[PDB]
């Protein structure tokens, strides 16, 4: 429109309908000059790494990216309360994203002090990859997103892509894209961007536990007609004895239906004043292997992090790990991170510390012992059922399955909804301004530019499908609640230095149905 | 429209069609104040110049002139993959041009220090040279076009035009253009300038190499019905014998047409270690004279480059040559230059170095030996056949014909498509801008202008026509194709500084047909 | 249709309408298994060739052709002799042809006896290269075509064709093409092959001989009003004179026109008792090279092949040689050749054995005689006139234009018309009959087939279009007549053995008009 007429409001509420919750937040953004208007070519080699497990190569580019791919940027405490106490499921429906209220400053350094003014002329260029025909790099769980607090200002993360590398070098195959070999839409500080997306069918979360065990499905006041063998020996003659499987044992009776798939994980122990024989976090981890590149199954399938009663143990990557407010980036201890655990779906998931099973491994006789072998990884059976990760409020919300001739069950293992079509990459990039060029006409590019950068608001709203519970259980449910006891800040709140702090992951499986 | 609203967005795809291709290309540009706002006189003399062949006589304008007359503004690398590789022709059919989002910015210095801000109220001044009233600059290979990389921001070369000369002097025919004596569109920061052009009808380039020889069109297997002379001594009686010319003896058979015609070079090879008699650049080259001034003839009739297995030899100046990137202005290496090469016209085409034949020069008798001279130049003949120069990524795309009563065969001896109606040169300007004037009346003309230069975006549209390939061919053909084998750097893409290179020359000539 | 039911009629005369004439020629041929039904790599390595000039490489097909490129195939002797005498000018129009009465026999040999069946099931296929994507053998003088006698049974030659050769050696550019790869009308006995073909349109043969010479165009009794340069020294002061140009003096005259063309031949004499210095065939012909290959230059550019008078000499390979009836293939003598001339172009075209003119080669002064030097090779000049090689009864009659980017008067250098796209050629083959295969299983493509032939016959028809003469001329015409004086055979007829021989070339050119 024009310069002093506003190009949007601030939307940022929540509305609760009967199947449906309409999620709208805004933030207040900034857009620094990223590689001084450049491209550059990245590697191991430019950053000084050595080994072949992090060898790679790709390109930085001069473009952000808006990223809201984590629940958090949409759920106030209160609503994700609402959401995980009083529904069996949740999904995306359709999304509606505006940018609105460009402003572009001009920066300018005379010694020692800088003086930021309006350029008015300036234009800030936006596009989405509707097409997907970019890297996507909202699959991986990447800082810059939209702060959980709406009165915080944040900085759009760079864009950058990763291609084939054979150690720090390229090969033939290897793609090098340009952004401005885009169409992009040029927004001056009177205009707007805005463009709804529509959400793929997708299958709703599972935000319940289960009220009965896998093993524990059986009326338990009634024999089966099923037969086991309970006996071999007399008291070494071969006498074979059977007994109906009932009550009694029901550890032998027969089941249609197994746990789900298993890849083990080493444990580790949180409490204090323990041994360790000695450094296993990269040698003892479990991983898996692509053109001779170790890469640490993190978090791997879907599996109970811990046995009843053994919360002190977590997976050594098989859960997803918070950072509190304030922690650093290097070398932490325990207590300034959160890790989160998947003991809800214990009922149906083997546990990530354990073996599948045992299975034979010989044919006994009266010369031979009968052998059985531990199952440290087990793969798809058919009758299997499982539970896939469980999501939070801090976590990721989709992913995008990567275009392969197969998949199965493409949840992505960090939890949230797997998608072919997820919500479209937005970047965004400030115009080059250029400085005063030479009176005399030169063939090179200009490398003079008018020091800028750019702010504005960002408004997404998703619309979400719920499953309501109905549940028949008499006696109450676990909610999540907050703890009325005195303590010397509100959780979810801002401290007396207005810092926002998230105290603790919430998961979403409180309400419980039967198996 | 206003100051706070963009007058048009970023424009660069290209959409491929069935029999059509539509390129698209967006660039920033940034445009000074060239001569101070003033016309000037130039020539030799006040550029030092002192050889006859390199007198001169012209005028420097202040005005700047938008150029894309190369490929690689348009194409990139791998649609110009894709054009070469899929199509036997493909020549440009109609023109958008657009020129959107104008910056001016003002430029003052205090002491040591220059500080850059907006000027809202200045003009900048652009114009099309519709009826071609102003001599065309833009067919001769000048550096200045749009860049190949699309984040590349590019500096507006300045215009200027030559005329009739004595040495450094002007004769009575030479004309002087005053670029203000034509009709303008000035635009402020809010407008916008845009035109559609209209291609005439040129002949398809031919983006095939020929399958088969001139000299070898004849069925091998079967005999011609006519008859040579075989024999003229019997062992100095004159005893005339005649043979059939059949498979056995292909270079005496009767053929219909004849190869192209030729205009010899010297032959000059990049093979280290090897001795020169002289300095023979200037004085071994072929030129032709016009009013007593010698011109290299630079590149000349279409030939073949060199001889079947003779890669290393190449043309004195029958070749076009462009640097690579970083390379200097004068008296670089070998290694610092692509030398482009013809041999795919060595079915049709003459080699460069290479006489076109022999000649009979006298009456052989009993006492006269028969004699024979080189032709080192063949004119036209009837029923030559040749192929044009081929085109390049980087090399030009268009050349107006000179307005003349006759000419034959107008394709631009660099390569592409002579029109006699071009595509218009674009000329822009910034507006001068006085400084404050005395408070009493002068009469001289103002000397004393704001320091002021431009920037904004110019796109250009081209709809190019395809000639699909319908072969019959059973083998596969010959394809453009990057090598898969590891490197520091991908080819066609940014270096670790962000800087953009051509590694090679790219033809169009791959796939085959007959001839 | 059937068996017993004939596919066709014998259809051969000549119908002459006022500007029209329509030919139709039928024949009977025959057709072998060629190759054993195999595609076969051939170069000169396989057939022993040496020479650099000769080196080709390509392959021969099981596939034979029909071709009918010369004149006496479609013109009886007196038909063609009313077209030569009554018409300024003619060309083709459109074209008929037809494939019936299809017999297929196989041959039984047992002990030095062979035994000839039919095999009513066989096929033979027939299918027309209407999009020209094979390569083009009609355009060359090879034998094979349809016999001028109707009564001769000929055989179908054996198509084959050359691509890209280095040596012996192809190259990746060159193509390989399977006849087989295209769709084709299989015909057993009672079937029959019939397509129409329009000609495009070209200029009509000159079938006249000028009455008038390029030299010889002005009014004998009138002076020009323009001046020579007449005298330069007065008997070494110069003194320049100046004259009238007229008829005293016509070598002198301002003249509009200038001659064509030439490429200047050896002349040699078939007067017999003459000496020669040495064997010049080879060394003395005028060649031009393609790629390092020489090729003669035959017949080359239309030239008068001798003076007024000089009858005796010929172009050492500037005009066309047929082979008398019965004439063998190597090292025959001059009177079992008939050499064709081209003297009625001498009014307009430069004598093949002479140079074309003379041009300076130096600046005249007091110090330097001036001085001038011969042209022998003379390429295309504006105001230049020209008439092409004249067609003859056993000649071609058309050529394809070679599909380049450029030509210059695409007349077959060998006499015709020439076109972009000509009559398709005509491809034809036995379908291979396998024999008995082995009772058990093998892989291998199958090596025994049963020896067949097929024969039937071949119709064509072809109109003519015809340009009739409106000459003034008082005296009358030159006109081609047989001679009345007695002879043991009558020409262009049998011998006693029943051998039909065509005695002499006949040309066109024997009706006159003006220049």
């Amino acid at each position: 429109d024009g310069v002093g007429s506003s190009s949007g409001n601030w939307h940022c509420d929540s509305q609760w309908l009967g199947d449906r919750v309409i999620t709208t937040s805004t933030r207040t953004w900034a857009l620094p000059t990223y590689n001084n208007h450049l491209y550059k070519q990245i590697s191991n080699s430019t950053s000084g790494g050595s080994s072949n497990d992090n060898a790679y190569f790709g390109y930085s580019t001069p473009w952000g990216y808006f990223d809201f791919n984590r629940f958090h940027c949409h759920f106030s405490p209160r609503d994700w309360q609402r959401l995980i106490n009083n529904n069996w499921g949740f999904r995306p429906k359709r999304l509606n994203f505006k940018l609105f209220n460009i402003q572009v400053k001009e920066v300018t350094d005379n010694n020692g002090v800088k003086t930021i003014a309006n350029n008015l002329t300036s234009t800030v260029q936006v596009f989405t990859d509707s097409d997907y025909q970019l890297p996507y790099v909202l699959g991986s769980a990447h800082e810059g997103c939209l702060p959980p607090f709406p009165a915080d200002v944040f900085m759009i993360p760079q864009y950058g892509y990763l291609t084939l590398n054979d150690g720090s070098q390229a090969v033939g195959r290897s793609s090098f894209y340009c952004l401005e070999y885009f169409p992009s839409q040029m927004l001056r500080t009177g205009n707007n961007f805005q463009f709804s997306y529509e959400f793929e069918n997708v299958p709703f979360h599972s935000s319940y536990a289960h009220s009965q065990s896998l093993d524990r499905l059986m009326n338990p006041l009634i024999d089966q007609y099923l037969y086991y063998l309970s006996k071999t020996i007399n008291g070494n003659q071969q006498t074979l004895k059977f007994s109906v499987a009932g009550p009694s044992n029901m550890a032998v009776q027969g089941r249609n239906y197994i746990p789900g798939p298993s890849y083990r994980q080493q444990r580790v122990s949180t409490t204090v004043t323990q041994a360790a024989a000695s450094e296993f976090a990269w040698p003892g981890a479990s991983s898996w292997a692509l053109n001779g590149r170790n890469s640490l199954m993190n978090p791997g399938p879907a599996m109970a992090s811990h046995k009843e009663g053994e919360d002190r143990f977590f997976p050594l990557s098989g859960s997803l790990i918070f950072g509190k407010q304030g922690t650093g980036r290097d070398n932490v201890d325990a207590d300034k991170v959160m890790i989160t655990n998947e003991e809800e779906i214990k009922t149906t998931n083997p546990v990530a510390t354990e073996s599948y099973g045992q299975v034979a491994t010989n044919h006994q006789s009266a010369q031979a012992q009968a052998q059985t072998g531990w199952v440290q990884n087990q793969g798809i059976l058919p009758g299997m059922v499982w539970q896939d990760r469980d999501v939070y409020l801090q976590g990721p919300i989709w992913a995008k399955i990567p275009h392969t001739d197969g998949n199965f069950h493409p949840s992505p293992l960090m939890g949230g909804f797997g998608m072919k079509h997820p919500p479209p990459q937005i970047l965004i990039k400030n115009t080059p301004v250029p400085a005063d060029p030479p009176t005399a006409f030169n063939k090179d590019k200009l490398n003079s530019f008018i020091t800028q950068y750019s702010t504005g608001q960002v408004s997404v709203e998703i619309e979400w499908e719920l499953q309501k519970e109905n549940s028949k259980r008499w006696n109450p449910e676990i909610q999540y609640t907050s703890n009325y006891y005195k303590s010397n800040n509100v959780e979810f709140a801002v401290n007396t230095e207005g810092v926002y702090s998230e105290p603790r992951p919430i998961g979403t499986r409180y309400l419980t149905r039967n198996l």
